[PDB]
């Protein structure tokens, strides 16, 4: 196993940091990597706003529920799909009407392409010794941190990704057995599936249990069952509409 | 530069490959790498098909507009955004409806851990000495596809990423100024904006013209625009609820 592959390999979110500065030289590395990654048609869909100002990292962490990690972190990036590019290459550069937008395949485009910019900056800064966690939480108060950060029409926030150095290492999380999330040549029967998800349930509890001394014992099923019994943002369509994306009919 | 850095930074597509087998061992890497990357709330909503067979895969092939490099390729890999593994998780498992899937917060976080997924398979295989190039005119005949690799409601396809030993290791692709794609601390002003996408247009001119003798001069924004100008895949949103994903009201 190769430098590269022990590295994405050993991964596990940290969300206890100490007050080192991230130092800029590291900064741009992982800005390199994010940018050399691929993207639909070169497009590079995707912008990232680097926050390290006090104050307006702390308004962030409050629109994003209150994530203690945020604040303490020196660094948080805002990964945003980003089709303002295309709006200036289009109308401003070539007097064409960007119709993409007006149909969910520019949603589409833009969340893989910030996908890929994310996991690219994650693998990126663990190599580097800095800890991460992504906060998925900034679609919470879109419109807040929106006018925060002067987002444009055309992009809107997707994740964040808080970047520090490690106060506590934590430790690696169970994921899926292999064969549920990889399927050979065709999708695995539903049987079979509903099976490593339960052998996977039995795994989760133990390891929850002697992570917490006992204090948590939630399993897999518990946990997903707890969050998506509800829509819990409902304002997503609205978000993007409003940032001019448009649903087909 | 650490060597999972300058992995990542000497990124390039590949789309001629040999006819040489990749290894199980290595494929089992690149997906130990994808499984151990973030997603969100754990939720791991990325699955991902492996196609090795001849024929599917070159139906594959067909249904994404006849791509020579995925008929060539010995390997195939579809990332599609997964909510059925949570539709056994409440339904089957603790008799809770899904509501999440009834928002477009469902879409966003499957597209993004699906990009997190391709993106960290990328870096993966390319360490290991891999070409790779992803495919995502997946899609642009989804139902066809759907049927072919038995994807179940809930499932639906974002990406392919061709995987193979290169036969042409081709050259790296210029990108955006770091400047028009890293913002510090609110999102540049579009006057700026401007002017880097036109630095950049001379900058890509240039290199097509020298990378292709001069059969090909145009610039990025000249590409863009020849994309987007109109939305090639109308057909998302049925995709989307064809699969069980309904967008909100
Ligand atoms: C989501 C996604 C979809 C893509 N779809 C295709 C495709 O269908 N066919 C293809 O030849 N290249 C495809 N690509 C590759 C892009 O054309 C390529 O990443 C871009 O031009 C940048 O060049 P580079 O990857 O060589 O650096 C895709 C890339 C991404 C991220
Ligand atoms: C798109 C996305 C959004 C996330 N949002 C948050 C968040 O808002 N707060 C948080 O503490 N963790 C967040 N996470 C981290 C996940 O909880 C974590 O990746 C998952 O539990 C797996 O644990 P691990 O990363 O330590 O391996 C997010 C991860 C992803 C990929
Ligand atoms: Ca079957
Ligand atoms: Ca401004
Ligand atoms: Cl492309
Ligand atoms: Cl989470």
């Amino acid at each position: 196993m190769n430098e590269v592959i022990k590295s994405l390999t050993d991964h596990r979110s940290i969300r206890s940091y100490t007050d080192e500065p991230v130092a800029q030289e590291q900064l741009d590395q992982i800005i390199e990597a994010v940018q050399s990654a691929p993207s639909s048609i070169n497009g590079q869909q995707v912008t990232v706003i680097t926050v390290q100002d006090k104050e307006r990292k702390k308004k962030i962490s409050e629109l994003a529920g209150g994530q203690p990690w945020i604040d303490q972190a020196p660094v948080f990036l805002l990964f945003c799909a980003d089709f303002n590019r295309a709006k200036i290459a289009l109308e401003d550069l070539h007097d064409f009407k960007m119709e993409i937008t007006n149909g969910l395949e520019s949603v589409l485009v833009g969340a893989v392409d910030a996908g890929i910019a994310l996991g690219t900056a994650t693998a990126a800064a663990e190599s580097l010794g800095l800890g991460t966690v992504p906060i998925g939480a900034v679609r919470g108060n879109p419109q807040e941190l929106i006018e925060l950060l002067e987002l444009p029409k055309y992009v809107f926030p997707l994740s964040g990704l808080v970047i520090g150095h490690p106060a506590d290492r934590s430790a690696k999380k169970p994921r899926l057995p292999q064969e549920a999330v990889n399927h050979q040549e065709t999708y695995l029967n539903q049987d079979e599936l509903t099976s490593h998800i339960q052998a996977y349930d039995e795994q989760m509890s133990e390891y929850m249990n002697k992570r917490t001394n006992g204090k948590e014992t939630r399993n897999w099923s518990q946990s997903i069952a707890s969050y998506y019994e509800r829509l819990y943002y409902p304002h997503i369509r609205e978000m993007l509409e409003k940032q001019g994306f448009k649903v087909e009919k």
